[PDB]
């Protein structure tokens, strides 16, 4: 059907997606991790917005998303966020879910 299960930022880092190894660009996944505090940025247009998410195990993984983000992203707690891989090694995320 579809591999919408949740998955590591250090997973999808270490031999995967950043590699482009397993899994091929233009899949759907869920990265579920942690956001670093500050690294939320948005662009001016405000419907553009870039955030990296990582893990204690450090394998930061940098997501995009193309429209309004839910409660701006409050920054520093965890996180899942869902769409597909864009630029082979970016995620097109827009189903986040502040489920933390």
């Amino acid at each position: 059907s579809n591999l919408n299960l949740f998955y590591t930022p250090s997973e999808i880092v270490n031999g995967k997606t950043d590699t482009g190894v397993k899994p091929e660009a233009g899949q759907r996944i869920r990265v579920g991790g942690m956001v670093t505090v500050g690294s939320m940025v948005r662009d001016p247009n405000s419907l553009h917005v870039q955030f990296a998410v990582h893990d204690s195990l450090g394998g930061e993984i940098l997501v995009t998303y193309d429209d309004l983000l839910p409660d701006l992203f409050r920054e520093g707690q965890g996180i899942v966020a869902q769409g597909v891989l864009g630029e082979d090694g970016k995620l097109a995320a827009t189903e986040v879910l502040a489920k933390h």
